């Protein structure tokens, strides 16, 4: 069945689960070539795989020398992110291996479901919430550990920094969707909000600044108010009357 906004609640059991997106797996970059003109260039890439209960992000960079001298690369890029992901839980021993992966495109549901043929107790899900983890490029330190990749390698964060210390898994996958979706809608506004306050700093081994319960609470109330503010512009509504569900509905995009 499909992960949706009416059963995601299953993230957070004790069943081992990973959202794998591939958004951000081929990437260009526009330039001017020293002839005066203008062309694209391939740059380094990422497949985004989190495990939603615990805040694990397995990072996998994807180099550029990886589409070196390839053909269809669009298919390419698919195939390889499969690749990288059943290798990683080939790695990975019995009790840690995930009851199910959920893909964030359904184009990749086919790919993974042939290299994940290894593992017949592992589920392969596709999902009606069109998630905003495409921004996980929009998080500085994501960005740059990309960006400075020489070589084909594998970076590990929590993305949920140290707030399951303090929150709930369910509290904390509001909180992480909530942002990425305002970095999505705005990134210049969003990234404003989180940057208002150098006094707050984001510790060497976190992607997020260091707000305390009280700030978290302000911050996650800016960043709704952008998220609609937009929404109510685009559709001509009145935000003050969207339910909580609706809003939420928005925020993991569903539908």
């Amino acid at each position: 069945p499909f992960l949706n906004s009416s059963n995601y609640a299953e993230l957070f059991n004790n069943d081992i689960k990973l959202f794998v997106d591939d958004t951000n797996v081929y990437r260009v970059t526009v330039h001017k070539t020293f002839e005066g003109n203008v062309a694209t260039k391939a740059i380094n890439g990422c497949i985004f795989t989190l495990n939603p209960k615990t805040g694990h992000l397995f990072l996998k960079i994807i180099h550029t020398s990886v589409w070196a001298g390839q053909k269809r690369l669009s298919q390419l890029a698919k195939w390889k992110t499969a690749e990288e992901v059943s290798a990683l839980v080939r790695s990975l021993p019995k009790e840690e291996q995930p009851k199910q992966i959920i893909v964030t495109r359904k184009a990749m549901l086919d790919p993974l479901e042939v290299h994940m043929l290894d593992f017949p107790n592992i589920a392969i899900r596709p999902t009606e919430l069109r998630l905003p983890f495409s921004a996980a490029m929009s998080i500085d330190k994501l960005s740059d550990v990309v960006m400075k990749a020489t070589e084909p390698q594998m970076v590990l964060f929590n993305i949920y920094d140290d707030w399951l210390d303090r929150i709930s898994s369910y509290t904390a996958f509001s909180r992480l969707t909530l942002l990425l979706r305002a970095l999505k809608t705005n990134e210049e506004s969003a990234k404003m909000i989180l940057l208002s306050d150098p006094t707050i700093t984001i510790k060497s081994y976190h992607l997020w600044p260091s707000f305390t319960d009280e700030q978290w609470i302000t911050i996650e109330s800016q960043m709704r108010d952008l998220i609609l503010t937009e929404y109510g512009r685009k559709y001509n509504v009145n935000i003050s009357a969207l339910t909580q569900t609706e809003i939420k509905d928005i925020i993991l995009g569903q539908n």
